[PDB]
């Protein structure tokens, strides 16, 4: 009793709750896409373009419980349009199953080299498979999907059209893909734990610092237990924001070196012990595949198991003399709305489980100062920093949220400029009735973050003004609402509006801001960049 | 008296009449972009995204008299977004000067410390590269890369570190123009080619000329016209070469597409005892002039470049024609007249637009029904045809229209730039209409064929499959949403409306940016695409 390899692929996605598939059809993937419809619960997004599909997949993966998403593109024209999306997924460790339909000409570089596109993707892929052999095809799909999950990174699967309809035992699906990690080397683990507990013993002012890899490698429960057991002040990076429940009274804010609110700079940098969890690269750093303790590297000591074993005894290794350290902590209605006011005030509007997406620009710098609710999912592409990403990701994040909980809201802060690069993916949001979605657009008449560092008045920092609020109706939103916010009063009213808080329609809000207005932290970097 | 290397770069573009520069600013190109403004006549497009910038550059290059365009992007996030644009430019031989601003010689990195990773990826879709380091050779390298782009009519990758932008250089360097000229052909090889070709023209009863796109890229259109004049042989183009030959020429027999040709064309070409092919991109009595070499039957003559070869052939080719040869009759356009109130069709549209075109029209057709349709349409004298037949990346046409329109603005305000894009393809690159509105591209006509999704795909596989659906857009709202200063929109549903649109005297004048939505049945297609669809099912 048999299934097509094509169907096998989508069945594996369904098993890992990857129930939305991003990308676009083309000459060499049509036979494969036919198979999504054979798998109960699965939908093809039908993206507005490939780059946006890739951005969507990235957004989806950051909400998907297993941290996975799937892309299907066509040979050459499809894959190369997604290049920058996969690069960013690699950069920030996002588990993308990037499948490309390839031939058994047209969409060629004029030569006869059919691997040229596969070779380009090796630099931004954890692993590849240009699948040929029918006998190993199922195993290879499984192997690639495992690597994506384990290393939390993109993988390239080239599937020739001829191998889509090749028959395979249905029984293969009865054995789940092996997602488990090898156990840590016992002696290396023991040494790490012994040494870490020893330094916690001798510390007077220890702090916990959580970065993004703590999220990717599923250590958020472990991190919460570590805060519980030690009662140490805890902080995140901007890339790691939402790793820690910011409701926790021990949470001290977001560490950004010299760009931190001075209280954060002092609390972190005055510490005699830093317990770093999942840094992206007297200090302890737990990483995915090793542990650093000062200038010593312990190769192979994986962070999840190490933390789990640490938590069994960590409380009783705390200095007996240690006291839980204290942690860091009004305009007119018709005053124009400011960056400073907006990022403070949005804290009051967020709710448990909000997906909160911030584009590179004033938005990403601003949201740092904002306070997230319990079980917030933060998305900010701080490392790769490709503008446009946030709008594509919002599409994927919204479709993932739809599959988890209809009550779960997905909130975007994009600039006017970044919106332009990836605007057509709002189409896809409207196609799938993403009534969970809030598109906040900051209109400051161009590229304000760039104006601050270089070329304040230069024409390259200009953008064509758009009637942005006409976008949702142009893309035929079935049920939608639009608002323009110019004042503190309008913003306050919007954030206490009971109807607006309910995710029952797709919304866009345009917030009018001065050309050169910026959050305090970005004003600081601008001044020291000079 | 000295200039920055940054300014030098833009001065060289000005000298090659590349007066528009496409792409977007980023962390590692701001100091460089400052220099565009120091070079009188030059403008920064400020594109809506990098892929579209790349598509625009491609469109610009296909109108620019030297066949060149310039891109500026930022390290990582900028360049990788343009990858598919540069691949297509490489595929179809378009001369893109793809410059990328890079860090000084840990943000927009793959997390490692490998700063060449993006340069190495672009080598596969670049004729040549320069990751410029040395101040002493920097000017020379820019020059070398720009020459290769022109000579090989292909993209070139220039990585310019931020620190080298403001490095001073003699102004006098600009007094030595970049050498664009080709080495003369080896005289003996050329003589052998010409002697052999003239010998086979002597012995031929029914010879034909077939012109492909490389005849355009390597500036042989005058030579091709003289060859038609001198031989009076029937001449045809490929779809990729359409507009290489003036379709007004009475010796022009139409567009050869193998089995997908109107049967008259199939017979006229395939009955020939001699094919004089000019600039093929790649019966048995065949001569192919290529950029690099000449093929005569089973023999390759390496190094015999096509322009000079043709020029030397034209001096004596007329006197090698059989004296008894009678100019062969050419395919006549075979009549199809529906009623005013009949719904508009693909067949009617592609016949009827022939009557609306005018001397010098830039006519751009997207992959889909449009590209297949425009083949059957008749172009005017000095038409510039743009159809990405080889690479075939949907979205391209809308980006290219932006670049084609800005190039047209620099040549002649009266020169119209006309786009046929599908409803589906439009979605992929829609935001570049913004750039058209920003620069008052009042030369631009955006024809959108609304057939409720991906019709060319529906024809080959998955007629009713959900992947061939697209979200319906209120497409005609696009120009006002992007704040077109002066614009006009029309929806065409009927033969009557289309006829009226094409005799409308105001609409013909390029004094405003226009979009026309043409409503067509889901499965309507031009005859030639209906043919390929049916035999693509035979090959499956
Ligand atoms: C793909 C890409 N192209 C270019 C850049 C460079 N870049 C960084 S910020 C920015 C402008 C962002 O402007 P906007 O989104 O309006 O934000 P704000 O004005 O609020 O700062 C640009 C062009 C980039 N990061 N990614
Ligand atoms: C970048 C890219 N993605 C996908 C494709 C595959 N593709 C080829 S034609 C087509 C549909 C185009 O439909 P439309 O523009 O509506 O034209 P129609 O045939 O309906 O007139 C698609 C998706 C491609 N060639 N390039
Ligand atoms: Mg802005
Ligand atoms: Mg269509």
């Amino acid at each position: 009793s048999e299934i097509t390899l094509g169907r096998f692929f989508f069945e594996r996605l369904h098993q890992l709750q990857v129930d939305t598939v991003f990308g676009l059809p083309g000459d060499f993937n049509l036979a494969l896409l036919d198979k999504i419809y054979e798998v109960d619960g699965m939908r093809w997004a039908g993206n507005a373009n490939e780059l946006n599909a890739g951005y969507a997949a990235d957004g989806y993966a950051r909400v998907n419980p297993n941290g996975l998403a799937a892309l299907v593109s066509t040979f050459g024209v499809g894959e190369l349009s997604l290049t920058n999306a996969i690069a960013g997924s690699y950069s920030e460790h996002v588990g993308i199953i990037n499948l490309v339909g390839v031939p058994s000409l047209h969409h060629t570089l004029g030569n006869g080299d059919f691997t040229v596109f596969h070779r380009m993707f090796k630099n931004i892929s954890q692993t590849s498979a240009f699948i040929s052999d029918p006998n190993t095809a199922a195993s290879e799909i499984d192997r690639c999907i495992r690597d994506a999950y384990v290393y939390q990174r993109p993988v390239y699967i080239g599937l020739p059209s001829n191998l889509v309809d090749v028959k395979v035992p249905k029984s293969l699906l009865d054995k789940k893909i092996d997602l488990s990690l090898h156990p840590n080397e016992p002696e290396s683990q023991a040494e790490v734990v012994e040494t870490v507990e020893k330094f916690i013993s001798e510390a007077s002012n220890p702090v916990i610092l959580v970065d993004a890899c703590a999220i990717r490698h599923n250590c958020l429960k472990e991190v919460a237990e570590l805060i519980a057991e030690t009662q140490f002040p805890v902080f995140t990076t901007p890339m790691g924001k939402s790793s820690v429940d910011e409701s926790n009274p021990r949470f001290g804010g977001v560490y950004v070196g010299s760009l931190s609110s001075p209280d954060v700079k002092e609390a972190v940098e005055s510490a005699d012990l830093v317990l770093s969890v999942g840094a992206m690269l007297n200090v302890v750093e737990f990483h995915s595949d090793y542990t650093k303790i000062r200038q010593a590297t312990f190769p192979g000591v994986q962070m999840k198991e190490a933390l789990q074993v640490l938590l069994k005894t960590v409380k009783k290794s705390v200095n007996p003399k240690y006291v839980p350290a204290p942690v860091p902590a009004t305009p007119g209605n018709n005053d124009p709305v400011s960056q400073e006011y907006l990022w403070r005030k949005v804290s009051d509007w967020f709710q448990e489980g909000d997906v909160i997406i911030s584009e590179t620009g004033t938005s990403a710098f601003g949201i740092v100062q904002s306070k997230f609710p319990k079980n917030a999912i933060g998305i900010s592409q701080v490392l790769w920093g490709s503008i446009g990403y946030a709008t594509g990701a919002t599409c994927g994040a919204a479709m993932a949220a739809q599959e988890i909980d209809p009550k779960k809201r997905v909130i975007l802060f994009t600039g006017d400029g970044s919106l332009q690069l990836t605007v057509q993916e709002i189409s896809t949001m409207c196609k799938w009735d993403c009534y969970n979605t809030y598109l906040y657009v900051l209109n400051n008449d161009g590229y304000t973050i760039e104006r601050l560092i270089h070329g304040e008045k230069a024409q390259y920092n200009d953008i064509q003004p758009w009637n942005n609020l006409q976008l949702l109706p142009l893309f035929n939103a079935k049920k939608y609402e639009t608002k323009r916010i110019s004042t503190v009063g309008e913003l306050n009213d919007l954030f206490t509006n009971k109807e607006f808080a309910v995710p029952d329609r797709i919304r866009m809000v345009e917030i009018m801001l001065p050309v050169m207005d910026a959050p305090a932290n970005l004003v600081a970097q601008a001044k020291q960049s000079a």
